[PDB]
């Protein structure tokens, strides 16, 4: 056809020759009917891929085309194939081309808004798209053009809103994350000056999520400042609020507004990052100040149960302990009962809290064995402790084995109260973590070839008696903490290779040795500091968040929500009130 010519073509003026035969046969929406492929909006999209004039001239008039054939289906209506762009419309592909008049067009053609594009920009709305894509002109132009706006308060399939879109597509990069703050705020307001009065923020996403819940769960971090400590202020950006106001006060004594942070309603932002939110890095996300100053206090709020609760552990340890020692090879047998009762019921304490601890994890995957690895632990010490008092009521062989497996582990689980107490507790845990890896790593292969080694040595032996593989094993590791022997001797006939081979053993090893301690001291040496300081903080901040609520061991069942804010002092225009926090100075 001439318009299937024109499908390149810079004269759309042909394709309206060709739409005098558009007039002419009763067949609508001949675009698809033409040779175009690729869901037919190519023609348009050629437009687009025109760009004539820095706009387009050849779109307007063939649009006029399209608006004259009286079609059932535009070419707007194109739905884009999945996979790729899934449903992306010419519109939205202009968009992209970043075409402020042709879409203006498109809008007066009357191209609509609601719709699914897939990508990895998600732009449901299209307005999202043109935020996106970082321009005003544009947005405003939906505010006005055609005449109405995309409402923001519409969602898209995920249910995440535009809000909840930029802060999807938030990044670190500060350039890109200046821009998308600029014009988070700015929609913000835009919004707000607009609906004017609505919830533009708390629209739950997919997972039920306000925009910065979101920006949470997603590890989201420079626009969570942002969002979390602004400025509006006039007009009535003041009622937006900003999060913040200041008074009384030489430099800034300001107040917060505590509201998806409260800590108690719901899942709160804290509630979020502690557990929920997946994070490359969470360390530094807690370090925020409006978090930390209220992290701080509930702590100083918090030490004294704390404190207790590690004095009763200890307790019960010390009774562990002479429950053990003073345990014959079966005061008096009274007080021998006693001590087995007593660890039966702290093994049920236990086992019982730590159960209905993961419960109410609801066995959420951990990958927070970093930092839950006590938990385990404890879980882990407690039925070991209550079956070894099985064991030893049923008087099966093994129980005393088991019942100081509990008791060494026991003791080993006991230093998890350091988290509280000291300050280089947190070097010693940021050591933990990778120290443990690097040092997993390591000793798989050692043991190896160590074993490599064994199998040798027990071989050439197999002609006193040097001969169990175990034993010879053993006589091969005390090597390395350096009780071994490396003795020739001629006896054995091919000692010269013997000797030989274990000597290539030390050599290896200790080069392994020093690989690995230089390997591990390179990962510190290139050090984000005070990082760990916060690796520190939020170690602690799990705590509070779970000592949050009483026992579900049921010492105290229910915990009250008694924590709670300030009541607000602001009845900014028709809003009257809020309920919030006190921060100071700086």
């Amino acid at each position: 056809d001439r318009l299937f010519n024109v499908v390149a073509r810079g004269n759309p003026e042909d394709l309206a020759g060709l739409l005098e035969y558009l007039r002419r046969t009763s067949k609508y929406l001949t675009d698809s009917e033409y040779t175009e492929g690729s869901t037919g909006k190519t023609c348009l999209m050629k437009a687009v891929l025109n760009l004539q004039d820095g706009v387009n001239a050849c779109i307007q008039p063939l649009l006029e085309i399209d608006r004259d054939s009286g079609n059932p289906q535009p070419l707007v209506n194109a739905q884009c194939t999945d996979e790729y762009y899934r449903g992306h419309s010419a519109l939205h592909i202009a968009i992209e081309k970043r075409s402020l008049q042709c879409v203006k067009l498109l809008v007066e053609n009357g191209a609509n808004v609601h719709a699914k594009a897939c990508c990895f920009y998600f732009g449901e709305l299209p307005l999202s798209l043109a935020a996106c894509t970082k321009q005003w002109d544009v947005v405003n132009y939906l505010l006005e053009n055609p005449h109405p706006a995309a409402s923001l308060q519409a969602q898209d399939s995920l249910g995440n809103t535009v809000l909840h879109a930029l802060v999807m597509i938030a990044d670190n990069s500060p350039e890109n994350s200046a821009l998308v703050v600029r014009m988070y705020d700015g929609l913000l307001q835009a919004g707000a000056r607009l609906c004017p009065n609505v919830q533009l923020e708390g629209i739950p996403n997919l997972e039920g999520l306000t925009p910065l819940k979101l920006a949470a769960k997603e590890g989201k971090i420079e626009i969570f400042k942002h969002i979390l400590q602004r400025e509006f202020s006039a007009p009535c950006q003041s009622l937006s609020r900003k999060f913040t106001e200041w008074c009384y006060g030489p430099v800034r004594v300001s107040l917060y507004d505590l509201a998806s942070v409260d800590s108690w309603e719901e899942n709160s932002v804290l509630e979020i990052i502690a557990f929920h939110s997946r994070s490359p890095h969470r360390h530094r996300m807690v370090v925020l100040e409006p978090l930390n100053k209220l992290l701080q206090a509930k702590w100083d709020r918090l030490i004294p149960r704390f404190c207790f609760n590690f004095l009763c552990y200890l307790v019960y340890m010390l009774i562990f302990t002479a429950v053990a020692y003073h345990q014959p090879a079966l005061a008096g047998n009274s007080m021998l009962l006693l001590g087995h009762i007593l660890i039966l019921l702290g093994g049920v304490y236990l086992l019982l809290g730590q159960l209905w601890y993961f419960w109410r994890r609801r066995l959420f995957i951990w990958i927070s064995f970093m930092d839950s690895y006590f938990e385990i632990l404890f879980l882990l010490q407690a039925l070991l402790t209550v079956l070894s008092q099985v064991l030893c009521f049923l008087a099966i062989e093994w129980y005393l084995p088991l019942l100081v497996s509990s008791l060494v582990l026991g003791w080993l689980n006991l230093l998890y109260y350091t988290r509280g107490f000291q300050h280089t507790g947190i070097y010693s845990v940021m050591i933990q973590k990778v120290i443990l890896r690097d040092l997993l790593r390591f000793l798989l292969v050692y043991l190896v070839f160590l074993f490599g080694f064994a199998v040798a040595l027990v071989s050439l032996s197999r002609e006193p008696p040097y001969r169990s593989i175990l034993d010879a094993s053993l006589e091969l590791f005390k090597f390395t903490i350096g009780m071994g022997e490396l003795a020739f001797q001629e006896q054995l006939r091919f000692r010269g290779v013997v000797l030989l081979l274990l000597l290539a053993y030390v050599l290896l090893t200790y080069v392994l040795l020093l690989n690995m301690l230089i390997a591990l001291m390179s990962e510190t040496v290139n050090s984000v500091a005070t990082d760990s300081w916060s690796i520190w903080k939020l170690q602690k901040a799990i705590s509070v968040l779970e000592m949050e609520n009483g026992y579900w061991w049921c010492r105290r069942k229910k915990q009250r929500a008694g924590v709670m804010l300030t009541v607000g002092t602001r009845p900014d225009g028709s809003p009257d009130e809020r309920w919030c926090f006190r921060v100071g100075e700086m």
